[PDB]
DNA sequence: CGGCTGTACTG
DNA sequence: GCCG
DNA sequence: CAGTAC
């Protein structure tokens, strides 16, 4: 729907980005839950009690609702240290989280030129900055298209029977992808095996993928590039799991990542655990608590299982912003 | 006050 | 930050 | 393990 609140939002989404380039993460995260939830909001909220009455807004931050409602600013916004914009410019860069920011800030760094010559980059920073710009922008819906009919061709090359599907932003429907994320998968159960390595190897040999960031038996993150003149260098992940687990893998895959932990959430309360793998059952806990039994599966063929034994009605992909 | 998702590659 |  | 990321 519409944001009836976004005069409010705006100018939280800057003090919440602030405490999350500074590496206060829990802090960052209660703001961008209360900002989902501003956001859906069916009006202007228009009272402190209207705001406090609302899942993901306590006392405090009704407070700043409140005053920007009124005052249409935010006394906090001008006291934000002056090392954010770098903190952030550091952060930006693909490999290099808060402590790496901190880290080159107090060495005196201030600009990408600064890191580019002098400071030292770990081998994926090297490849998040050589390609900055290109990873800051979101591409067109259209090229994440694209980008999947590439990485399923090459697959269906190996094995015509390999499923590929794009996922995260792309299966919600977004009309801009900051990357792509495509899971892969097998109808027979086992087929999926011993052909990543290979299907890596034939999109590098194509000229595809240009840079590797990670490498993992079923997980991939590196960089990838469409043919012709004057294309952009995009972000790519592909993941390649059993049949059995497609629900599940798919289910994460598609995210978003507040929807996910907002589910794994619900999850731990039922006594159960979501994840990219399975849905189980409350694991084993001794009497201090710690994991000595994982919980057993329970089968689940397609997304809408996963939320049915959850007791939750089925979203459809679009509708898991959060 | 303590939890806030669960899991995985890199160095 | 918010929540149980 | 610390850091970073999905
Ligand atoms: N449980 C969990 N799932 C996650 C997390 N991060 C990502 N996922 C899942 C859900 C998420 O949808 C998917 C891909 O993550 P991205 O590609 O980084 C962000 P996307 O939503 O794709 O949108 P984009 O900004 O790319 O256009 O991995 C996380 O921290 N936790
Ligand atoms: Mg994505
Ligand atoms: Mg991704
Ligand atoms: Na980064």
């Amino acid at each position: 729907a519409t944001n009836h609140n976004l005069h409010i939002t705006e100018k939280l989404e800057v003090l919440a980005k602030a405490y999350s380039v500074q590496g206060d993460k829990w802090r960052a995260l209660g703001y961008a839950k209360a900002i989902n939830a501003l956001k859906s909001f069916h009006k202007p909220v228009t009272s402190y009690q209207e705001a406090c009455s609302i899942p993901g807004i306590g006392k405090r931050m009704a407070e700043k609702i409140i005053e920007i409602l009124e005052s249409g600013h935010l006394r906090k916004l001008d006291h934000i240290s002056e090392s954010v914009p770098v903190l952030e410019l550091f952060s930006n860069i693909w490999g290099a989280g808060t402590k790496t920011a901190q880290m080159w800030y107090q060495q005196g760094f201030r600009s990408l030129e600064d890191i580019r010559s002098q400071a030292s980059l770990t081998t994926q920073q090297a490849i998040g900055l050589k390609h900055y710009s290109d990873f800051l922008e979101r591409m067109p819906r259209e090229e994440a298209t694209e980008i999947e009919q590439t990485v399923q061709k090459a697959a269906q090359a190996f094995n015509s029977g390999l499923l590929c599907v794009a996922c995260g932003s792309y299966r919600r429907g977004k009309a801009t992808c900051g990357d792509v994320d495509v899971l892969i998968t097998h109808p027979d159960g086992r087929s999926h095996r011993g052909i990543f390595s290979r299907l890596l190897d034939s999109l590098r040999q194509e000229g595809f993928l240009t840079d590797d960031l990670v490498k993992g038996e079923t997980k991939y993150l590196g960089v990838c590039r469409l043919p012709g003149p004057g294309r952009r260098h995009r972000r790519l992940d592909i993941i390649v799991v059993p049949y059995s687990e497609f629900a599940c893998a798919l289910l994460y895959f598609t995210g978003s990542a507040h929807f996910n932990r907002s589910m794994r959430a619900l999850a731990k309360t039922k006594g159960m655990s979501l994840s990219e793998h399975a849905l189980s059952t409350a694991v084993v806990r001794n009497t201090h608590g710690c994991k000595v039994g994982p919980g057993r599966v329970l089968p689940t063929p397609t997304e809408k299982d996963v939320f049915r034994l959850l007791g939750l009605p089925y979203r459809e992909p679009a509708e898991r912003d959060w």
